[PDB]
């Protein structure tokens, strides 16, 4: 299993401040927002966003007092291996970006992948969220 | 394996504002209801819709033309070791002038033992909200 | 599969409104009562039935309903709505529907409805099926 | 499994029928909420026009009360355990307070059946006698 | 598949007014001894029996029966495991209220197949052991 | 199993006999109680017109009763496990009213097949222990 | 299947007063003392004794013991064992006049009540009236 | 099966007064030690002693005019674990002049039973090998 | 799994590294602590001279010149016997003088069954760190 | 398993012996208790016909005017896990000299048995070995 | 498997007084630090360095220490099942006392075979991670 | 198998008095260092050491009141049957010999064993401190 399915969007450019704010956690594995946090705040830069920031702890104010062009927020739905030995790991998450000047989510994607049985679900997680964020790439 | 039954409704237009509000969760998932709100927005918003949100009527206070709400009646996986995913979720679009339901579906899917219970839900999602793409 | 039994009833139109209230919940499944409710609002509607709304969360749905001018209430009951037990447990489905005109509290039609699928089918998917079979006669006409 | 009846009067469309109280001497819960609401169906189904369940027979002015117990409503125990339905049914005049019928039913489905399509159907069966004129 | 044993007993008419007081559950099963009661109404009635009632010392003296019937359960359960059959034992006791006397009594057990149902052996097993109360 | 029966007195139809608390010394409740009825109406079906359950030899003496049939159950249940087969001890005795003496006593025993019942077998062997008392 | 060893006794006579009192439990089994006494009553009334009581005056012996095993070994099929200790003593001087022990195993098939039903009226059968 | 050690002895009269007093448990069978102490009382009257007696310190069998006094210790009293576990039977013994208090007689035994034996059947015939040296002159 | 870094600044021998609460999004106990132990002292087999691990802004009272952070995200063995060990881990490599991010990095592994835990993290965490080698 | 006996002195038949709180360093409860009444009786066996059990702080020997102590140690005294898990037994065991406090003679002896043997036959049959030097000459 | 990896370090004197401090333990099995520190001591003994000592529970101050060993335990443990193999994973780091400087650090990780033993794999590792430090 | 590696040491003789202090336990069977306390002190006699003790309840001051030439002392890592049916008895042990003149640590060792599945902890445990100590016999 596995798609990921994005609108249209804003070009980034390296410049562009990008904030990482509060991903909420929908399963039962703890933490799994805050994992969701720190890999897509990587990606965001591994893609070539210069400065990226992940919120500590509307928040609208708190992003422009970081003097942030966007706000990256979303949800992760599935965050778990499936039950038994051998259970695969599933990934499903939902990203929205927020423009900071207006408050509209101006991009938002969808992605879910299901791993194969010798998978490990951070490697899932991190090859997924990489390429949801594909499109939030600089330059 | 699963079916999607949908009434009619109108034509939405890109520039319609749509508020997401309170999918209600019927099953023992954990914050099922709140995973269908994010992926349902999302829909709205890659089927072409502009301007979609999530509440925290309040929806006539942020301009909205439509709001939709739903329920997840069912989001598990069945019981054991290669237990496949299943999900059934209902859906109404309001009108916000006049609180007239204009558009309502329901939907069900069951996944094969190897599905993710999130790309099973996802898919589904995007069918059965499929009908309020912008045209 | 399982059985449907359906009194006559009237022949409903698109204008009536029809309140939906309290599906009682006879299963441990948490919230039956409620999906009937969400699935059988739905169904009407796919039938034809315009204006159907379900009354929030005793007889005091009733008067919410006359409160909206409903010119019908479907009520009910959910006996069944569980996967037997064991992996592959099947699903299974029983409901109670009855359709009762406002302006007099008769009950005016009802029927009775269940399903068994096999071990690979979905309990709301069995349910939604059924339901929609067991209130095909409140189509619009 | 098997069923049971006295004879019995021949029900018309306008006799009006209160459905009470059904006990439940099973450990499924609300067995017997079940139980009532499945029979007031069977009943309309049989052609009885008011037919209410109680939530006090005399103050809706019933002229026949449908009372009973669920002696047994469950799958028996392990995977595949079949359905088992038995239920006594008596109907009661309310005006004297005498039993004119009564009857008893019981039903063992097969492994794949469903407990509340064993119990609709038996329950249809035992109040056969019940339908109208 | 066990035993019916039955003493001599009166020949009961239609108007022969009965009450069915406590049946004793002497088992694990809950409210057995009520399943036991409602099914012996039912049993008396269609064998013939008009009058037939079912109580909530003396009472049936109000009540102007002329016989009260009585017993016990002993045994109502599936034996254990998956397929573990059906098992029922009862007595009963049919007690003239003019005089406080046992005039007719009798035993009764009974073991299912695996596949039975426990409530079908108990109808079919009351109505066989009480069927010497049939109407005349 | 086995039987083991005293020589006893000849019971006649007009003896007044008074069953009373037999004790119950197995981990089944109630066993005790269903051996008293089972007891009083083996006594009956055996020709003894009136007996009766009590509710301490003064009852059977404010009762008029001719003798008291009292004992114990030594063992009621089914042994372990799936198949497990049922097993009956008991004990009786007949005690004479007037004196207080034994002028009876009995034990029984029996291990039924594993597809039987354990009322069955307990009524069969009770039937068996008391036909000595039989009119 | 076990062993009875006894002493020498006395013979009694079918109007010997006998007591059988507490016959201790050192098992797991509840009541197993209890169910031992009932058992063991009923033995010295088959075997000609016609007065026995069981303790809940005047008997000129009285049979006492104790209970070491009364159970069904563990498990599905565990055989039923019976241990038990038994003591005749004149209450005239309190002298111990005859006392046994005996052991039994049954077989997987057996109820516990019948090995030890048994196993009793073999032990006490030197107690039986020889007039 | 196991062992049976015991020392050389007095000899022992059908007369002697023996008093049985508390056979210590040192397993988690509960009773064993009483068990222990009924089974004993009776192999020494089986054995030819005709008066022996178990007690409700040695001064108890002085009351009693006592010549010896039995005592001694279980160290084992189980099924092993699980289904068909074997019995296991361990026993101490030491009989005691009640006239200086000294130790005249001692025996130690243990005992494995077969898989379908009983315990009480083991522990019965252990106790009767290990005091055997004890039967009457 | 993968290993991917960003560009980053040529560190040399005498630039002084602290390394500061690496966040533990594991159910495994001190997992965070371990990824520190293990960065510290991979950053010193990597040429880098001075390196302190944090106890429990400091990082300017040493005059640090960079501080490494980050977070686990996995560090488990996979569920039932023979469950194969897996790793998951994110760095950052903050720059002290104006709290800039000027490097980071993301690592995950999953071994074999015979796989030991620690084996797999230590050697993920010296491939994602090699860049900051003098 | 194994025994490692040091050198001894020459016991005699009149020695008089106090065994004393051999300690109990496993989970099986009074396994210490067991092995001072198993020592003492081998100590009987082996000809001491003066031995007692005791019921720093050695002062109780020195008024029952013993000459030497045993002392010890259970180290080990259970079955291995499971059905048919075998009975193992550790013991340390030292004869100290009352009149000057000396160790004089000390012994180890370890055994794993059959899974058919119980586990006080074991120990007895270990015990009695590790023991076997300080037999009367 | 497992991996050795050491820096660079002094050339330690049999006359160098070492105290080895608080080995932390990032384990669930309970005194793994502590074992460390006992194992590592006694290798760094074995290693040639006369004047070995284990801090109580900057103390080395005034034990006249030149050196401190420190570390921490990352992994002690049989992996899950029966067979399950014994793992281990430490970090170890050299202080000189005078400056509290790092001169020397390694890490170590071994998983040893389904039938070796824990403790034999932590001391086969220690030896050959601290064997740096022979004097 | 395991592996037993000793320091070089002092020659000990017959008279020489040791006192055996303190054996840690870090393990979780209950009483380790206790039993490793006792089948050492028996170890060290069995080796010839006349008079050793094992000290009750600065402990170098007990020692020199016992007039100690020499303190063993060590820890216990390992002592247990792994786990399962069959689980094979391991044993982990350190020593250390102290000179109780000065204070200084003159002889050390460390030693591990794994047993065979058919073998008792006890039987391990002792075979290998006999290995382990058998430089402290007495020559």
């Amino acid at each position: 299993m596995g798609t990921v399915r994005q609108t249209s969007g804003p070009a980034l450019a390296r410049g562009d401040k990008v904030a990482v704010v509060s991903i909420a956690n929908y399963t039962e594995t703890p933490d799994a927002g805050h994992s969701a946090e720190s890999i897509a705040a990587n990606t965001l830069r591994a893609g070539g966003i210069a400065d990226v920031r992940i919120a500590p702890a509307k928040a609208m104010e708190w992003a422009r007092s970081q003097n942030a062009r966007y706000v990256l927020s979303g949800a992760v739905e599935e965050w778990r291996y499936k039950t038994g030995v051998d259970g695969e790991p599933v990934v499903g998450v939902t990203f929205e970006l927020i423009d900071v000047s207006n408050g509209a989510v101006v991009w938002s994607a969808t992605g879910t992948r299901t791993g194969w049985s010798r998978s490990g679900l951070s490697s899932v997680a991190t090859s997924l969220i990489a390429k949801v964020l594909s499109p939030l790439q600089a330059r």
